[PDB]
């Protein structure tokens, strides 16, 4: 077994093809399925896994009341092969209400944060054993990616944040080798608020498209040099913006250096990646709610902050149906590196009051250089008929 | 690890012996089993797997209401080792209301079709990753085999159809190397309507026996040259015919080149294979309805369209009991290649009104050169008593 | 991987130590567990498996009514690692209402019998594929061991009976190499009625202790020479006899060549093995019904029919609890071959009328050269409190 | 594969970081989960496993009534990968109402005790087969560690006690090679009563920290030489004592050689380990009953019986939440050996009257040389809402 270095060019991409769907909420009306949220996907050299943060409870269960709450001591990072729903034989790989995982070519790394809001601990679990940990540095909800980290030649990188949800905060980027934190760089550059980065290998470095919860409905970019540990940052230029909330298609604008100040407060986890000067991105369909999900290529959208010219739109989830978090993962092909993404499909409280719980299922697509059609793949559970 | 070539002679066959049975509906009356249809069987070099299209629901579940509908966003391809029923830890391997799978000797190929009726997408998954996709070419329900594809020297072959269920349609044969469509040939020869092919290796080529939903109750044959990508097609000569519906034994007839025009409308997925100039085949016992299942050898049935001489009949499922789709799969022995088949046992709507759902179980038999007796191995569930 | 020769002396045995218990009926009052009967145990070179004939239903399931019936089309052979109860993820390895299994050191052999009473088929499955099959020869309930077969240098042997349950019958010993029946020898010697053999390796051959359902409450012995395929047979000499029913300890007698003719009608699967000229054996404690279970050594019991001298008694299940079938299996140690045994703990109809079903659990013990104590390990379910 | 030697120094430890949590009871309110007690953790060279003593029943089950009882014939040792909850697919590796397990680098050893109180049997299973067994020597509840044993260069060691719970008893240390008891040493030195040892490797030997149920609220220590089989014993010097019950922080005292005589009767399994002259130790937070759990380091606590100087306190479970047993295991890093511990969270009878069963879940922490914060990780089940 060798270390991955992702030392191949990015595949041609013309759009995305369907890859996986777990139907978790529909199955939970007739079986024992975990309540989850904040799911993500990552793969070893042979095959993909789905992760999510459980709630220490199944759906048809009295302990699913009040599961809208994000941080409890019962929350654990769940791990199955992709397309195995989170049944009772699912492995909890650590204690976590915020997490990140990745495989370096030899073994798995997980970064798992739990404990008090004002004094959380991050544990670093590698090849099936604890190897390091850090405390919260700013004592305000230490939190990480909720998607995969990236590893090159044995060095893995992970973005972490501690501090305000609506003001300046303290973002750091960790470099980790066989579970050991070997370096800590601090966030530098134009990015003013950074959370829940979706990162990908872009040899010889790593790149991340994050969420700005403060003043931006445009999305922060973070660039990580894995050899000298240097960091630069900025925003996704595209006139069509990735966050939710945001302004509409006509009213919106963006900027390659600063946040845009356009209904910037709050946000959602999302993704984007470069293809020459064009940008591939996904976002919720609805501008102010987590309803629907779409992807498109914005022509000249990676370098020109005026560009509003999209092409190759696909509806993933129609605008009448719930979506949520989304993020990227990368898959090594024969000659190239592919990009794929997953979409969290949130159901229940507080937006849906027919049930006392909050949970999600997932749908997953992958880059293709071939051709594709249209459809819509929502959660599809009927909450009027769920547990009593 | 080497590619499969299937370059051994077909094994001597005197009939078929019991191999496997899943008892799925019976178990679902007291456990969490998937609602499914369109099952099949395929084996890696070491062992067999059972596949089926799920409905995104378990049976004892509110969402099983109306599972008679065949194409929904929630349909996924299920995959287990043969004999493990589709319980809640079953892996969904891709999004699909139509699919086909094969192992090339090194890894699994899956072909999965989902999306809108008039603009569906076929995904090609090899060795656990998306490698290609193709759009619907005629915008009328792109669909494929619902049984195993066939690989020789690392080239896998799949038959896909797009277009009318009751008229000329566009059928294509794809050639896939490590998930990648390297060539597309179009249907040629005298077969007029081709659907749901049961294919098998017949060195140095591949051979398929299909369903004609239009004018034929004899079954079409497609022959695939794997090296120069040429196609030829025709029909199974045999005067005892394989489709359902069809005419009775005294009234039926056939033709080696054209559809017989006898009760041709509609059909069922089925199988056949040659033995010198004889044919081994299976079919439902009833002519008009999907009731019972039987196999036999028709003497000179592969070359003589007037032969009605069967020997070695076995009853697999008795005629008072429901059957369904069936198809072929090939298993390599020490000196020779064997032939086996599965039979879908459909239960529930719309034919049975005791329940609101539609699902199946399966029974599987394999070629033998030994001896055997008689029995009947139906589904055996009691719908009068099932959940509610 | 190499074939097993079992070419090692038998380990020293002073008695038996507890090895495994699955609590299957106790667990089924609060979970989805298979209904079974006729369990057994066999091990590959690394680990042990539990097998049983399923009834195609779980316990808390309407289909469990009338599971007292021994032969239906829904019965399949279940296979789990020893100590994993038969839950929903359990593999049905073949269709069977009678079976035998063994590993030759390279792969598993399964001998599976299903079909009509008067025309049954025995399937032979080796390394995940059907290699052979044979018809019922006397057209009267073709039946086999219901415990492990034995393989030496790649030739496996198995005992099958077709014919009357209370008269002369046709018993055969088959020689199987990689699933292929290579030779068939017919029963010879003085054994008069032979059923359900518990066989074990005794280099350079195989020995079996079987059930006489006709005239003997002593048990038959069969010696198999694996090289010339010759067969000899007699009975277990011991004055304390192993079948149930039987006469009490003061009234009973035996014969080394003939059935004792003492309450010889009916029987139960049991086991014995030779230690020098003494015999280890188990049996039900109650002489007329399947209640309690016990093991002991009979001094000179293998070579003298007048000996009633037992030493080293162990109670496995106390005389107030239900027992059932029992059989042997052999485990290869560093320097020697150990002998172990399992016991079927039958619950339900007809003997108990508080429930409608009939199932079992199991308890397993192994040979030891060390020391041990006392106890009783019954089924332990409260039928008073089980599902209506 | 080579034998583990543990021939590396103990890692730097600044405290403990969160590792695993199973949420067992919370999940049992809406799924099929085993009732358990006396759990522990042990790892093979790749990964960790969780173990427990099942009550031969699930929680939502009539047979869960009165599971407060500690010894029945239905209790078995359960084994899953760490963080996979005890669902119905869980392996019962042996019959045991007391046990210990360990991996010698090549295969697993399990030591399992079952049978009559006055004549129990201990079985020794290695590489999936029974290799030896020994009887109760003093005919009074033969019992062992309830935590991992320790193996060096292929010699494994385990502590067993037989005799009174409130008087002198007979404690022995067994040396086991590939399952074979090769030597038996009797307890020697100044420790007066010894139960449930938490043992760890300390090259070239093994150290244990145990429970004195007779006259000490300070914990016994046992040192074990693996080459000459010698044994020395004493107590944990620390003026802050680890047993429950015990006297308060201000009133307590200890001694390096003899039991302190302070609320000595009864006890709780627990752990400690040495760091130079310091001791790392955990204990329940309440002095009298099993509530809360804490860890700290005592300065000079290992070698000075007067020190009451603690530092580096962590609450693991808060004072208002039930705790229970706890123990140590050890994990091999690149350069050093880490120490981890688990905590049993008991719920139900007799302390909690709302339900009829008695069961538990677990939380698990590992030594870290990095930094960490605060929190509390209780069981989290609401018993008033549990299956009544
Ligand atoms: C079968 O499936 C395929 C694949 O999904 C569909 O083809 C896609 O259709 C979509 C939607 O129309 C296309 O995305 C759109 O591209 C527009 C560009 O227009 C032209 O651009 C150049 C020339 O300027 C040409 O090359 C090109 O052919 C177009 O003529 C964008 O302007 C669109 O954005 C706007 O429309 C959407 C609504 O659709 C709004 O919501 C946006 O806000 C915005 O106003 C859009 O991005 C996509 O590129 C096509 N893909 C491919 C690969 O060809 C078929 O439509 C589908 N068929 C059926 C019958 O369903
Ligand atoms: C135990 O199990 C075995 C194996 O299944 C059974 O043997 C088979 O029995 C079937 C049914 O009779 C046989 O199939 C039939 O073959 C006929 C062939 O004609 C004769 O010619 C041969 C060769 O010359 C002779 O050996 C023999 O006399 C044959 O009879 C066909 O004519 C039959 O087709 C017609 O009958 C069926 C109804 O049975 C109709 O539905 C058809 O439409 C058609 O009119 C039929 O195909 C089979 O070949 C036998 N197999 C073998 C391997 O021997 C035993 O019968 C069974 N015993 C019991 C008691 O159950
Ligand atoms: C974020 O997370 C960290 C890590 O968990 C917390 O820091 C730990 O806090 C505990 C408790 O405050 C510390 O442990 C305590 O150590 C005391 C001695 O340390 C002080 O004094 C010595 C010598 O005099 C100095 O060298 C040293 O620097 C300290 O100033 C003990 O006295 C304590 O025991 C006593 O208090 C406890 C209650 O805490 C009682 O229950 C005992 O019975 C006893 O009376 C205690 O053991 C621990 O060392 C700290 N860890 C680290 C790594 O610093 C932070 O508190 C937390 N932040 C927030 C905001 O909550
Ligand atoms: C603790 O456990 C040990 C080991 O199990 C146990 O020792 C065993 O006790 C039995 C019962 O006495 C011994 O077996 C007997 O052997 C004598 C010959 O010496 C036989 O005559 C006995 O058979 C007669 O009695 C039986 C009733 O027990 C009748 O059922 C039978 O029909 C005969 O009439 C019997 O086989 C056995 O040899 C020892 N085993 C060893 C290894 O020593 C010990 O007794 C237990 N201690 C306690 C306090 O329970
Ligand atoms: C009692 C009450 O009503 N309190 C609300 C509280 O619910 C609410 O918090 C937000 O609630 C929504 C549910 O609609 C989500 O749960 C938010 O969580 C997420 C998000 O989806 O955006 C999920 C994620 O788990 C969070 N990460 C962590 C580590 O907690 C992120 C995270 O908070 C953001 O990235 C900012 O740091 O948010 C959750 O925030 C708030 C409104 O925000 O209001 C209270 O009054
Ligand atoms: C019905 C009744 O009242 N029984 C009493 C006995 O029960 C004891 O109850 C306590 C809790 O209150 C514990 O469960 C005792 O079990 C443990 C323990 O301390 O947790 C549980 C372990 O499984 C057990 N190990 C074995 C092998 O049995 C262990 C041992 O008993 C001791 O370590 C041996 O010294 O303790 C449970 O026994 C109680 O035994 C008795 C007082 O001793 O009082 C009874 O009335
Ligand atoms: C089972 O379903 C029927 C049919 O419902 C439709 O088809 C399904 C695929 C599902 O997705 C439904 O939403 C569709 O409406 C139900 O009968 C219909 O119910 C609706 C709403 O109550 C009503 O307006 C229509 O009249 C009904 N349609 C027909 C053809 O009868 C029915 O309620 C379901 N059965 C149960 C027990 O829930
Ligand atoms: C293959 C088969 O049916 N095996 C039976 C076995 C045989 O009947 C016997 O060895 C043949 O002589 O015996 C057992 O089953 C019994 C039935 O045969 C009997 O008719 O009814 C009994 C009702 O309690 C009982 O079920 C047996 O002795 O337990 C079982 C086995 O499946
Ligand atoms: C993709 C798809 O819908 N396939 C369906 C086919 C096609 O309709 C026919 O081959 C005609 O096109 O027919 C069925 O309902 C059937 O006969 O049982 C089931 C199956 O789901
Ligand atoms: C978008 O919404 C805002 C409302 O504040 C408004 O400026 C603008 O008219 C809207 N644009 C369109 C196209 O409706
Ligand atoms: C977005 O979602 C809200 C929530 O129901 C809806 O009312 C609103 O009209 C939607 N807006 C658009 C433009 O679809
Ligand atoms: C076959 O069907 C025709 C009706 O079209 C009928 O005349 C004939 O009797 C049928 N044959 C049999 C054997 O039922
Ligand atoms: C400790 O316990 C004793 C019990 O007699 C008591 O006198 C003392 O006050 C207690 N001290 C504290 C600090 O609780
Ligand atoms: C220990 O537990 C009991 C439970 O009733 C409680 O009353 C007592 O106060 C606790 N001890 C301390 C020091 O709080
Ligand atoms: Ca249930
Ligand atoms: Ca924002
Ligand atoms: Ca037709
Ligand atoms: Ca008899
Ligand atoms: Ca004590």
């Amino acid at each position: 077994a060798e270390y991955r270095n992702w030392s191949k060019p990015q595949c041609d991409i013309t759009g995305f093809a369907p890859f996986s769907k777990d139907n978790s909420i529909r199955l939970s009306a007739g079986g024992d399925i975990w309540v989850t949220r904040e799911p993500y996907v990552s793969c070893d050299p042979d095959k993909c896994y789905q992760f999510a943060l459980g709630q220490g409870t199944t759906l048809n269960n009295v302990h699913s009341n009040n599961t809208v709450r994000g941080r409890t001591p019962y929350r654990t990072l769940l791990m199955n092969e992709l397309g195995v729903p989170f049944h009772l034989g699912t492995k909890q790989v650590c204690i976590a209400w915020s997490s990140s995982s990745c495989h370096d070519g030899k073994a798995w790394l997980h970064v798992c944060i739990t404990g008090d809001d004002k004094n959380a601990t991050a544990s670093f679990i590698y090849n099936g054993r604890l190897v390091d940990s850090v405390v919260s540095w700013s004592k305000e909800i230490l939190r990480t990616q909720e998607s995969e980290c990236v590893c090159i030649n044995g060095t893995c990188t992970v973005v972490m944040t501690d501090g305000s949800a609506s003001g300046k905060a303290d973002t750091k980027i960790l470099f980790i080798e066989e579970g050991k934190i070997v370096h800590t760089s601090t966030l530098s550059g134009s990015a003013q608020h950074v959370e829940e980065c979706s990162c990908y290998p872009r040899y010889p470095g790593v790149r991340c498209v994050c969420r700005d919860n403060w003043k931006g409905s445009n999305r922060p970019i973070v660039d990580i040099n894995i050899k000298d540990h240097s960091i630069v940052s900025s925003y996704v230029c595209s006139g069509l913006v990735g966050d939710t909330p945001r302004k509409n298609d006509s009213s919106s604008s963006s900027h390659c250096l600063d946040p845009n100040n356009e209904e910037g407060g709050h946000g959602v986890k999302g993704w984007a990646f470069d293809d020459g000067n064009d940008v591939w991105m996904g976002r919720t369909i609805n501008e102010t709610s987590r309803l629907g999900y779409e992807t498109f290529k914005v022509i000249e959208g990676w370098s020109n902050p005026k560009s509003k010219l999209q092409i190759n739109r696909q509806v993933i989830v129609d605008r009448g149906n719930r979506s949520g978090y989304s993020g990227i993962f990368s898959v090594e092909g024969k000659s190239c590196i592919n990009r794929c993404f997953y979409v969290e499909l949130i159901r229940g409280r507080k937006e849906e009051t027919e049930v006392l719980w909050t949970s999600n299922s997932i749908v997953v697509f992958c880059g293709t250089s071939g051709t594709y059609g249209t459809g819509s793949w929502p959660d599809g559970a009927d909450l009027n008929l769920m547990p009593i």
